[PDB]
């Protein structure tokens, strides 16, 4: 269902992806929307949903979709971006 | 009016800091924190299992919003705002 | 109109940094904050032991808003401005 | 309409980069970008031999704003948002 | 003249100076008002504008001239103020 906050990240280089988009929780239709696939990385309980594309692709497409970044920021060799619907 | 809230990586899992020992009760209550004191720590602290994403909704429906959010370590902080 | 406040982690408990040698010293006074030096400094700081999202709160009381909130170190940091 | 630019530490200095391979080729044309492939990379990145300040000033006059701006590694990321 | 942006920085401590306030192409009218002088790092060919000044009171003298912090962040052992003139 739909969730007005989004969690979206990139490892460095932040002009390539992959990107992840999303958790186990997240909108499966705006997950579709994205291209993204679903997987479950070795170790995690949870799967997680990631694009192929960089970053920036995936922000224009959330513009699209009413999204707007609140923050941005690094942790560890990863980038993150917070999005609220608005 | 602030609220600190946290989680460390990955950031699509809990569990999620939500207060401090002196954080509003009702709204801790209302979040499904639990209250506990860390190994050393000499003060409590509230968390939730759900990952900050769930957390940042339901503030939101309490009229909170993400003012900031930032990387510390490997812990992930949101600074929001009641208005 | 500019504020720069800090604490290190655990963001849950004091001390916070308020203030450099040539802050306010009425808004530090407001606040509750000592003057202590570190060991290699020749500069003294404000201080106060309550956790930063007290100091927030109290701030916002004399008009002043957060604008940013960064992490350097194992240090968080808030940047406020007086609107 | 988002945009990623960056630059390592000096801060003061270049280069910039500006883009990634599907990046807007009249936006990098107007920022007197060129067009490279690292070594290791399959794909092509945008930059510009100037520091990052300029780069914001360019962006500003095509409508962009700074919504946040970040450190990770030695790298300096700028978020920013046509409106 | 014109600067629509403005990067400073300093070292930890927050506190405590000195400031980088520009770089070679910023305008020297803004930098003579802020006090500034020129100073060259060993390893770089460039110079840069510093005060002794925290950034806290630096902050406070660009806010009288019309600029605005959009966003700080932290990078290494430096904190990083971008500001834009509204
Ligand atoms: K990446
Ligand atoms: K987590
Ligand atoms: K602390
Ligand atoms: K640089
Ligand atoms: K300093």
């Amino acid at each position: 269902s739909h969730m007005p906050y989004l969690l979206i990240s990139t490892q460095i280089r932040m002009e390539v992806g992959p990107t992840m988009v999303g958790d186990e929780q997240s909108d499966p239709e705006l997950m579709q929307h994205l291209g993204a696939s679903k997987r479950r990385a070795l170790g995690n309980n949870f799967y997680e949903y990631y694009v192929d594309d960089p970053p920036r692709i995936v922000l224009d497409k959330l513009e699209r979709r009413g999204f707007r970044v609140l923050s941005m920021t690094g942790v560890g060799q990863t980038l993150v971006w917070c999005l609220h619907k608005e």
